[PDB]
Parts: C-alpha cells; structure tokens; sequence
C-alpha cells in the first residue's frame, strides 16, 4: 500500500528513530510499503521515519546502467552503523521530504557501514561515490537531520529564498 510521506518543516522529522528489535512479517509489509512508496514518487531512497515510522532502517535503490531501478537491487538497511569513514567531497543532494530543492552537501567520499537485512542477517557494506552519498543522507534521516540542515550559510539563504 502506499503511504503518505512527511514533508519539511515538519517536527516528525527531527525524531530520533529506534533500533528494530522485531523481523517479522509487520516489519517486512513495512518495508515492502516503503519501496512501493518510494518508487511512486520516484525517489532512490527513503527512511522509515519520512512515512512517520521510528525505526531506524532505510531503502535505497540506484538506478543501474539501463537507467531504470530493479528491486532485485535494493538495499534494505536496518539499525546501520558506520565501521569507517573517510575523504570529502561535495555532492548535489534532493530528498522526497524536501521537494524542489536541490543543494550541494559535504559527504564522505568513502564510507563502510554495518547493518542487518530483513531477516535479522548482519551484513557489511562498503560504498563510494552516489552509493556512499544515499546511505549517509538516509542515516542522517534516523537521526532526524535533514540534508539542508548540513547545507553552508550562503546556501541556506539560497534554501530559504525558494521557500
Ligand atoms: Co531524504
């Protein structure tokens, strides 16, 4: 089913979600709900809390070469954490809880993280580049921090310009 997605300002945003305790089958309709909601408004990624859920976990699927996403290859990240980190780099940044907006933010360039899948299964990933950029903004989502939170003084008055 699709599910109503949380836009800025709203203070639902700024919570802090929770470790997933419970894999189950509510917790799969869960996650299958979010992909069926990211892809209807077209997104890459999406977190748990931008659909008002909580949980720290978070989806990302990247279109491949063909241009178009294959949910073979999506990305089912629960209760992550960072191993490493490491470089910088600047990269133009949109959010489906920020429609219409796009800005360039400071990201690692090169991140590995650790996290379970929806079968409780613990599992390491190392990314970079557009990969690396989609887990650290949905992290940033489980902490309620938003990518124009972490945007320099001259860019947030460009932000709140367009507003
Ligand atoms: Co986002």
């Amino acid at each position: 089913a699709l599910l109503e997605i949380i836009h800025y300002p709203s203070k639902i945003l700024r919570t802090i979600s929770k470790e997933v305790v419970s894999f189950d089958a509510k917790l799969h309709q869960q996650l299958d709900d979010m992909y069926e909601t990211m892809i209807a408004s077209e997104g890459i990624g999406l977190a748990a809390i931008q659909v008002g859920l909580p949980l720290r976990m978070l989806i990302i699927n990247l279109p491949q070469e063909d241009g178009v996403q294959h949910k073979e290859d999506c990305l089912e990240i629960i209760n992550p954490k960072f191993i490493e980190t490491g470089g910088s780099m600047m990269y133009k940044e949109g959010c489906l809880s920020v429609p219409g907006f796009y800005e360039e933010v400071e990201r690692f360039e090169k991140v590995k993280i650790e996290y379970q899948n929806r079968f409780a299964e613990v599992k390491v990933l190392e990314a970079s580049e557009l990969l690396a950029v989609a887990i650290q903004h949905e992290i940033d989502h489980l902490n309620g921090v938003l990518f124009v939170d972490k945007l320099s003084i001259l860019k947030r008055k460009k932000f709140e310009k367009e507003l």
